[PDB]
């Protein structure tokens, strides 16, 4: 069966209202993990819900934060006071916006934040506004650092939109191979997995997933300095947490998270011309889609393409979600009289 | 035998202008090219001087670009004039630490130069300056898109560079899993490549270097969706070439090359603070030196600290060359009655 995203944006903003968020953060969080869902991103889209509302019983995020922003020139540094990921990114987009439309640049530094969901959705939305969009966020540390066997950063990806006449490029990546859930997913299928995804707690590659200590970064030592990269705009520069200062969402209950983020827009109008800039990226896009394909492919796509496409047909047909993700939410709903 | 990195630079910075160069060209070459070849980056030194001698030699390199800058606010646009990149990156170099000083950030978008060499310099440069750094280039189309056949982008590296109580950290990467230079060393050592690294004309990945058509992206679709945000920042949004339209500094003698590079600096002082982001980088670093080593090593290193450790010994006990390109360079010298 499928499910309407408009009924599961709508219940899910009901559910959040109810279990004590107010209405900008609710409506945040629904709109970043239906979109997710929607774009095929189903790792963070509504499974995430029944976490992020059981750390908001546990008053681990701010219900209603008055999110305190300072700004000097083209730089903003937000507080979001521990409240939802989402709801702090999306005043941080705002805030970006409205700093590089006056000043051709606008850089936001975010301290204090939870789990955001994925960071290509802040990314394309300051694209669709026009911007060329930066969006980064440390996690809580999932990866070894190359050549380490102790695990020293979160899976920190990073995001990169552009407008195009044919649509949206969105660049979102994860700076290890793999991530955690195609982890715990291969250890229930009883599937072997690369030795490329992670090691054992010795630190030497595994293909058993029974037996992942920790996640390896992407290609070696380039994914390691990429989720440095990550580090140090999301974390380090904020004022945020750092690495294991960041708080793990699923076992450390004692305190908030403090997650970082770091969001940069660029107006195309101070650099080569938003109109000149629309039709170069329109020329590069169309070069990309003409390439021949390589055996084992049609044709070749531009990041975030495969994404808007499976957003339409999930708009059109309704939204494909696992069972056992619509078992969790039914009973999260039940729980709180908001029947699904 | 050894080299003198003073030697070697004070001879290249002679030769390039006996060739016509200026003095702030020549000695900008002279320093990118000797600079790479101490932190071991030998793809980009000294070996790359003749080439850069014959582009100036064709008329296709601006011996003397006067370097128009245009500024707003936090963003300046540079026009290369076709001058050595080396040149024209040291001189965004300074327009991008001018730039953040007063306005928090500092954004150059440069278009119409040449080859410069490696990019880590540049943000490693702005870093020691006290910066938050952020450095690409565009480079002619070696790299197929994911699931293409055809050359779409170039090997398109990122730099990013952050001070630190240790060091300097200084990620540079190119986006694609290898670089035609290790390829064609390869073919003459006869040796199998991993299937990473390239496809065959037919677009399949092969193990033989003799059959490599073109280079493949950095883990499939992330290092095809980092090549672009590289080529959007630095050839789409500055003016500059984009993909094809850069010039292929080996191959195409008709007109000078257009690569494009994109710098941003970040002050720390305008977000979490220039002392307190010293002592927080201090603290990830301390944290990763420290992390216990994965079978195979003895340390964990952070990204530009080999590279660092190279040039200090380099530096102490001389510079090790390819017999080959020491007879390269020897010859070029011998030519131009500059004496080697
Ligand atoms: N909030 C957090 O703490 C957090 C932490 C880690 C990851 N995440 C999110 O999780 C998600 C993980 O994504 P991922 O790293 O697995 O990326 P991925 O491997 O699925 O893809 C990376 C990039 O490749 C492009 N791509 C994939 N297949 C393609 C194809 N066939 N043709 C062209 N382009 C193609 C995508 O559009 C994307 O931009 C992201 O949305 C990320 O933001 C969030
Ligand atoms: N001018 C151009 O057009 C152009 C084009 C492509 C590449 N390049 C340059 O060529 C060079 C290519 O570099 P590369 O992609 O092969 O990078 P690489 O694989 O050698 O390393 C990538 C990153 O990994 C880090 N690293 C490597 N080994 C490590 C270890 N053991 N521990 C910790 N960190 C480690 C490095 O410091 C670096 O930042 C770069 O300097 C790039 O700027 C220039």
């Amino acid at each position: 069966m499928r499910w309407r995203a408009d009924f599961l944006s709508a219940w899910a903003e009901a559910l959040l209202r109810k279990a004590g968020a107010d209405e900008p953060s609710a409506k945040a969080v629904a709109w970043a993990l239906v979109e997710a869902d929607l774009r095929g991103v189903g790792s963070h889209g509504l499974l995430r819900l029944p976490v992020y509302v059981r750390r908001l019983e546990a008053g681990l995020v701010n219900p209603s934060p008055t999110l305190p922003l300072e700004e000097r020139g083209p730089v903003a540094l937000l507080d979001g006071e521990h409240g939802f990921g989402p709801r702090v990114a999306l005043k941080a987009v705002e805030a970006a916006q409205s700093l590089a439309r006056r000043h051709g640049l606008g850089a936001v530094g975010v301290r204090r934040s939870t789990h955001f969901g994925m960071a290509g959705l802040y990314a394309e939305k300051l694209a669709r506004e026009g911007f060329v969009a930066w969006v980064t966020t440390n996690a809580e540390p999932d990866v070894v650092p190359f050549g380490g066997r102790e695990k020293a950063l979160g899976t920190n990806p990073l995001a990169f939109a552009a407008p195009a006449p044919q649509g949206i490029l969105v660049a979102d990546l994860a700076t290890s191979e793999s991530a955690m859930g195609k982890v715990f997913l291969a250890r229930e299928k009883g599937e072997r997995i690369p030795p490329s995804w992670g090691v054992d707690r010795e630190g030497s590659p595994t293909d058993d997933p029974h037996r992942v200590y920790a996640l390896r970064p992407l290609g070696g030592p380039k994914g390691y300095a990429l989720a440095l990269l990550v580090e140090v705009l999301s974390g380090v520069l904020t004022g945020a947490g750092v690495a294991h200062g960041i708080g793990r969402m699923y076992d450390e209950w004692d305190r908030p998270q403090d997650v970082g983020h770091f969001l940069l827009a660029l107006d195309p109008g101070r650099f080569v011309g938003k109109e000149a800039f629309l039709e170069r990226m329109g020329a590069l896009w169309q070069a990309l889609k003409a390439t021949p394909p390589a055996p084992g492919h049609e044709e070749v796509f531009l990041p975030g393409e495969l994404e808007a496409r499976r957003r339409e047909r999930a708009l059109a047909e309704g939204m494909a979600l696992p069972e056992r993700v619509v078992a969790e939410l039914k009973a999260l709903g039940e729980r709180y009289g908001v029947p699904w």
